[PDB]
DNA sequence: TTTTTTTT
């Protein structure tokens, strides 16, 4: 009649929960009967209803515990340990293979019985995106492969172009795809130390909107970024490890993650420019805005923001062999759903609408 | 029956594992039945497959205990305590001898060749590197003398040159073939005095670029570097037994570690001297880029970053007595393994190709 | 049947260890069966081999204990507490005996089984050092008892002299013998707050040359320092206690320490002169520098700044009566070495060599 | 058999010791056999020898304790509470009675059989100080009573005079007679805030060398202090509580304590002048200087600075009843002691001799 | 047997003590037998002699506890909890009624059998304050109502007049009567952030000496405060909640307290003029000056600053029904005491002769 | 004890 710390640790592992407060909160819900658990009846949250009946009996005794935070602490530690072990041992290809498996599990329930998504809407987003730039999907693949190999001195891509020209809109989807974080280099010289400290164990980073000093004749305000990146040239090249730091915790040391920069059409040092591998200079395209005006439901649902939209685009455009073996099994299934669910001229109609600037559906 | 904290502390000692999170993660892998273990079968990481057979019985009991992080702390303490003893009592030679042996062991896998690389790559590595500097081999040797003799005045070497000159990559490689840490000091020091616990218990530290107080008036970005160096002219001259402030990181009293100062072509007030072996020049020189461009495996496999790519240079030339008195058979074996495998006139291919600025493998 | 904490504390006292990782690491070395202990076989370190045989059985139980760092923390407190009892109750004369043991114990290493450096170079120092000043050894013993009696007003000697006159050099050797700190007063006034705050709690100090507004008559850089200096009478004469301070931190309130002033030959008021016991007018002088510029191995060993070479000089020159009575029984053992090893012609030759301006070793 | 924490608490109380480390160290000394205790034999510190025999039995078992520091921590907590109770509840006259009982204890040592200094030599100082200002002893009793009553506005005394007028000497002795702190207000308006925080919970403050304005018309260097004081009228007046601040801490509210001001002959605004209850000028006096020249032991033993000297003077001159009733019993025996140890003729002979400017003794 | 932690929790709740060392220190006093406790026999401190016999045995056991500070922390946190509860739940009228009860209790000691003050001197005090303004009691009654309603906009009062006019005297008395804190907005704009953190949870605040600018046309120094107050509009109007900040604590939110602004007769922006309900002008009145000269016990005993005198003014003047419902019983009884102690004739005679500036008492 | 506040 005592806490199975083991059963608690199973749940924290299986959910990948890594906040002690969230773990505590979630586990407590299992104290009441699953038998009439209205959340289970709603099938509302899988992280709840998948587990409640199994964990109920343990959670009933957990509710009486006087140690509760300590039990959750050791549970969370086990989840963090797995993250650390993986970060040292796995190849980046395998890390990314796992990241696909996570998102593909999420795409189960979104389209399952709960199913609250509409697959039509999400593919309108792909059609809008794929219309954005020539040969769109191939560019995503090239970024991902570069990110996988992590070729030293060849780690960063330049996105350039006017305000609202969609570079952030693209980038947000890429970041959700890989997992990673965003940071700002418009800050006072190398005073950014604890913000660059964010990048510990991250797979990818993205920097927003370098305020290129001197562009303001063209209404482009100046700022720190250009020369902060003139400074961080080792972080650009990645040819060395560095320290990074966070509070009431040890330092940590690693290669710095590869990433993306976004900027307006400020000038740039040709040398700093030569530290980037590649550019994408975005331009406004009115018909996409007119399309959006008539297609509000996308943004209400953040569809074009979402890495889930990119994944559907690759499942659409790419051969099955283009991805790691085990997920090819899943990718095959995700061909099947598209094959079944769309007539090809459905996508034609949709992308045809996008180009005509009508609402994507009609 | 009981968890044996002893058996855990053995594993920490033997792996030389040195973070509670890494250690905790590792040991929990053993809790599955060894006889079946897929990682043992797969032979993926020796830090597991060498040990799972032995520790499995104990890990079963470890997995149940309600205080797991405490065991890992005591075990990590033992590994760090071992390092702190040797941090005092060793001759400078035996420290460097320790550092070397592990590279030989890694080379045993690499070139006893259950590990992967083609030594031809790293011979080509030595070609690219050894071409960089007049008498580079002696430069490495002369550094090691200055290090192993801990020499006052001579305690620092000043790398002056443009960026992309390699000076930092060189310094970092000596942070491989020697232990040590990098450092930055270009700020008003008041609360920053707490940082150099990083330099406590170091044989060596490298001061990164002097972001000067004259600064961008030199076309080189500003900071507090030059004046801070001028101020701490006591410490650079080794005048002080280290009582710099901590940031949790605990105490080995020492003279401040020797090493390098680096400078992207900034100004210097002549007062800063009486305090080095010398200043040292560096330049980018296109043909070396021409070769690298034609040889970028040197960069992909990070050959040029490595201090492995300096160790191998030593083997190929020096009398074994210039190395440790004791280790001498190990180097003789590796000498033979490559003295057999090339004449100098073979990999003189690489030398003259690098000298010509042209690709360094066939 | 259990760890005796008592024996750990004895060892912690007898080592005078006061860092927890050091004590922990070392005491675990006693684990192995003492009879074969290879550190004992080699006689590596007495702090081991004088103890393992005694402590052995207890160290077995220690290694099996489940709270090791808690034992070590209490033992370290016992050692550091002893210092603070002594920090209260001891006279400056008894406190001076620390220096002598500190110096002699280090010197045992310096001429250890390693003969860590050839003691003959240290004696070649002792020779050259005595060459530098009229009645050099008496000039030291003058300063010694000057600093013992700490006599108010009668507290300070002015090291006057031109650039590169060895004043700082002798101060450095004196500061080696004695310890100290160095400070600057040419600073703007706001600095002195914390700058002088640095002087807090030290047995002796020096001031860097007072760059002073009139010296640039010579172009002696005309910092604020001399006008700044003649405000500070209460500190110098040590008549009355004074406040000191630290960044981010409180005042401290104490009698101001004694010590040394360097300067190059600015003008001064007799107002300032009266603060001093004494003045010394260094200059660079012929066969002293011109011997060293041959015998620069002593620059490389910095014996030219070695307070422990002053200690050998004292042991050579001075009556047994000149030293605190108990510790005379060590000094005799060093006298006996010097008598044999520097049989008189050895010493006489070395000094004579310097007196020929020619390499002190021949 | 258990440690008695109570005996440790009593020792911490009786020694009035409030550093956990100092307390710990001293209590350990008692574990060794009392009989042969060389500290006891040398009568080295009463804090030891007047206690070792009492505590020895408990100290031995305390030396076996596993938890030693917590015992000492609780003991220190006892003493700090006792201070804080007293600080909030005693009358000012009781606080001064405490200071006097304390000094009388130390004088029992100085002139006891241990005889650590000559009562002759200290009485030489009393004569010299009684000669420093007219009616010296009467002025001292006034000042003490003024601080004891602390009547609002009637709280501050002015010590104005040239350099080497001795005003610092008098202030030091008074501050030693009462306990208190010096302050500097030649700071700018920034630093004052933490400077005044020094005064927290003191009995006296002394303001040092307030540099006025325009003084170089009389060669006096000018500065902030006078103008700063005249803002602080409400701190001087002492009629309402003020907010006081320490670094890293919240503000505190209390009445600013009474005190003393020193300066050269600057002009004083009538506003500031009016807030002083007495002005006491000082003058240089040649016969004091020529007398003091020969009575060298006065400076070299710091007699004329010491509050022990002031306490002696009050005993020699004042009526018994003028003392608080508790110490009056001790005053009798000290008067009677001194009245044995000197005639009036002896004492008046010193005063006469000092007026002649000649070495004090014959 | 055991320590009753609950009896300590009573004693803290009883005494309202909320400092662990004051609580600790007092609780320890009781361990000696109250029967001979001289603090009891003296009845010197009510917080002792009321309680000693009651807590005797528990203190005797508490004196042997090994957990002493743990007991006290729990007790102290109980008292903090009560304040926190009341800080939310009470009305402003209850807070004022609570505050009045505290003062009445101290008055009953002061004028009790212990009688440590003379009610006639305190009544003499009341007369002088009545003469400071027209209709003084009506003014006080207006002020308190304005505070208790705390009506937005209508929250602040301005005191104005030349220096030595009584404004600070009245402010300090009103501040004692309600409780509150004083603040100095004349700082520069940065630390003013932390300055306002003092206002947290206060019933009331006072702004000192808000320095104008260009006041030197009126012989006044310029400053900063007024410009800062215009940057603080809504803090005064009390319409909206504000953020507040102490050192080393995360911010909190509340309506900023009502209060009083004080200045010498600078000019005011009409933007600032709009904040205030009312302003009161103070004129220097020499006959008060002459009265204080001849009535010194007023100042010396700090009568005229103390809120007790304002409460006496309220009791002697105001009709009973104006007081909060519960205390009307006590107030009636105190009026009855005052009518016993004085005829109106006597009070009228005091108020008369003050008007001619002769000393009060006759 | 850091981290924040102090420092700047
Ligand atoms: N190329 C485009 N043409 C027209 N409208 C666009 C384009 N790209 C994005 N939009 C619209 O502008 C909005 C903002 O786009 P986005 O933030 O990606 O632009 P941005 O140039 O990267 O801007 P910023 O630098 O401010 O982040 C989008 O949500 C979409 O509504
Ligand atoms: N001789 C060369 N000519 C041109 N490019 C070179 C040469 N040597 C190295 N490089 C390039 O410069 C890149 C950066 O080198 P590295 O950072 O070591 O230079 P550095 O001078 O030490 O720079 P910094 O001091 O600014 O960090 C290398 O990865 C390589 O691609
Ligand atoms: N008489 C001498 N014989 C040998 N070396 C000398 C002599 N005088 C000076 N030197 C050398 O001059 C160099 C500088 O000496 P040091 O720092 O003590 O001089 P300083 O006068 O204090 O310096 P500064 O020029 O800064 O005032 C040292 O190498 C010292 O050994
Ligand atoms: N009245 C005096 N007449 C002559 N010499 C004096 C007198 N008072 C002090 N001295 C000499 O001046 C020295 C300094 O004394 P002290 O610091 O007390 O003087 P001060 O005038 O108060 O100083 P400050 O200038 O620091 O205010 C004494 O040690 C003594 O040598
Ligand atoms: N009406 C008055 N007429 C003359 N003197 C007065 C008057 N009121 C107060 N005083 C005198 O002024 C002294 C100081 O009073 P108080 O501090 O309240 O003045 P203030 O003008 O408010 O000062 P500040 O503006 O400097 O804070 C009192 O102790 C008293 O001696």
């Amino acid at each position: 009649k005592q806490v199975s710390w083991k059963l608690v640790t199973e749940y924290a592992m299986e959910t990948k929960c890594d906040d002690v407060l969230l773990l505590l909160g979630m586990y407590l819900e299992f104290q009441y009967s699953f038998e009439m658990c209205l959340k289970c009846i709603k099938k509302e949250q899988p992280s709840h209803y998948k587990y409640h009946e199994k964990h109920y009996a343990n959670a009933a005794i957990f509710a009486d515990s006087k140690n509760q935070k300590t039990i959750c602490q050791q549970a969370v530690d086990t989840v963090l340990a797995k993250k650390r072990v993986d970060s040292l041992q796995l190849t980046r290809e395998q890390m990314l293979t796992n990241r696909f498996n996570d998102l593909l599990d999420r795409m189960d329930i979104m389209f399952g019985s709960t199913g609250s998504a509409d697959i039509e809407e999400w593919m309108a987003g792909v059609a809008w995106l794929h219309c954005l730039l020539p040969k769109m999907d191939s560019v995503v693949y090239d970024f991902l492969k570069c990110m996988v190999y992590n070729i030293p001195k060849k780690r960063y891509w330049l996105f350039k172009g006017p305000i609202d020209s969609g570079k952030t809109t693209l980038a947000a989807a890429l970041l959700e795809l890989c997992g990673g974080k965003a940071l700002n280099v418009n800050l006072p010289l190398d005073r950014l130390n604890f913000e660059l400290g964010v990048a510990i164990d991250q797979f990818l980073v993205v920097f927003e909107d370098v305020k290129g000093t001197g562009g303001e004749s063209r209404d482009l305000p100046s700022g720190q970024g250009i020369n902060n990146l003139d400074n961080l040239r080792d972080y650009l090249d990645g040819s060395v490890k560095v320290n990074l730091e966070k509070k009431h915790l040890n330092k940590r040391t690693q290669i710095f993650p590869p990433g993306i920069v976004t900027m307006n059409e400020y000038s740039v040092p040709k040398t700093l420019q030569a530290r980037f591998v590649k550019q994408i200079d975005f331009r406004p395209k009115d018909y996409l805005k007119h399309c959006l005006e008539r297609s509000e439901f996308l943004l209400e649902k953040r569809i074009i923001q979402s890495g889930i939209a990119l994944l559907l685009m690759l499942i659409w455009y790419r051969p099955v062999a283009e991805f790691a073996q085990s997920i090819q099994s899943r990718i095959v299934e995700w061909k099947e759903r598209l094959d079944k669910e769309f007539s090809l001229s459905v996508y034609q109609k949709m992308k045809f609408n996008v180009a005509m600037g009508i609402g994507v559906l009609d």
